[PDB]
């Protein structure tokens, strides 16, 4: 079972008591590539999403039907895309504007929800979550109170109130805020993809 | 008529003695653009090639049917190309390789001439040129001789060796060396061809 332990993640003893995201891929034996990606699933892997360009890593990272990149006990794990050779940077930029407007749309449904008819403890999670919807470590704690509360919350409204709180849930996995990461070889940095 | 004067082109009255060879484009009244390269012309238009990005330099400088790029009176002047707005420094870049080539296959003629029963002082210029093929001065200084000495020793062959004369004023043309100058707009170079 897992064991909640308080060693600093930031230190390789503490990293690596989290659970690995990118397991048994297909890249060479001693590659020099996916031990990088493996610490960063360790770390920001809960909510990251990947836009990687084409080769070792796509090809490794991305051959059907086997997926390296796994899930934890949550079922949260990085989302994998890999899009063209020369386009990996502005397809993840992409990305990040729309992860953007997502959150957008969820703060306009909390901000309304506190004009709302709705539980004392309900408003003092929307509000916190408000102030640190850009941070990463805040808008975990918040969001987890928010989708604590929402079950509850729903069962005790009715009518438009009830519309609301389920606009709410139908949006919560943009409560944690994103973490893009765009992931590369040499070959498209340096040369197709440097523009 | 034309004035031969020992003006210092490197100067900017001594530059300004020198024909332009950018004339009466479609630029806009008091444009920032033509000057730089009117200037450029006028100091080594006798001998470049311009590849030009898309833009308002190939709009005023390449809109049909009217060609503002002109010749001297030797008849010599800058050739202008214009490819596509993003890959304008590979196709400049492309011309320096073909200019090589037809400069290598010119040296290999004049080489052979060496050992062809031709004039002394054929010869003479011939490796003269060999010696600074690469120099802008220079090849234009033995490659004149060249030019000169060809009809009268065309004329004075016969058989192979008159081939090989004829081949040589074949590529007469590529004894002085050429300038290649790709140019383009900002937008060209900070942005679709950065790369
Ligand atoms: C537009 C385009 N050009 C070329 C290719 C072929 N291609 C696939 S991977 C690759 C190079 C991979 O090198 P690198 O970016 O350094 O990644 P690495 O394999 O070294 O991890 C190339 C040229 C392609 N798929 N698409
Ligand atoms: C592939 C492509 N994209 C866009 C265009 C349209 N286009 C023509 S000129 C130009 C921009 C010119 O700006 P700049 O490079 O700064 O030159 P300037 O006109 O300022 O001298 C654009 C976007 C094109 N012809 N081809
Ligand atoms: S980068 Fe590719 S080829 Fe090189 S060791 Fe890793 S998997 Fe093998
Ligand atoms: S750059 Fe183009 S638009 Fe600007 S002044 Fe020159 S010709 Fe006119």
């Amino acid at each position: 079972p897992e064991v909640k332990v308080n060693f600093n993640p930031a230190t390789v003893k503490g990293s690596q008591f989290r659970q690995p995201l990118l397991e048994f891929s297909g890249a060479c034996a001693g590659c020099g590539e996916t031990p990088y990606v493996k610490l960063v699933t360790q770390l920001f892997g809960d909510r990251m999403i990947i836009a990687n360009a084409t080769g070792c890593s796509s090809i490794w990272g991305g051959s059907a039907p086997a997926c390296p990149y796994t899930v934890n006990r949550q079922g949260h794990g990085p989302a994998w895309a890999s899009s063209l050779f020369e386009d990996n940077a502005e397809f993840g930029y992409g990305m990040a504007l729309a992860v953007a407007k997502r959150q957008d749309e969820l703060a306009t449904a909390i901000s309304k929800a506190l004009e709302a008819p709705v539980s004392a403890a309900f408003k003092a999670a929307c509000e916190g979550w408000l102030a640190g919807k850009d941070d990463a470590d805040r808008s975990r704690e918040y969001g987890d109170r928010i989708k604590a509360l929402l079950p509850g919350e729903i069962s005790q409204a009715s009518g438009e109130v009830k519309d609301l709180l389920l606009d709410i849930d139908r949006q919560k996995d943009y409560l944690t805020k994103k973490s893009i990461w765009i992931i590369g070889g040499d070959g498209w940095a340096y040369d197709i993809g440097y523009g």
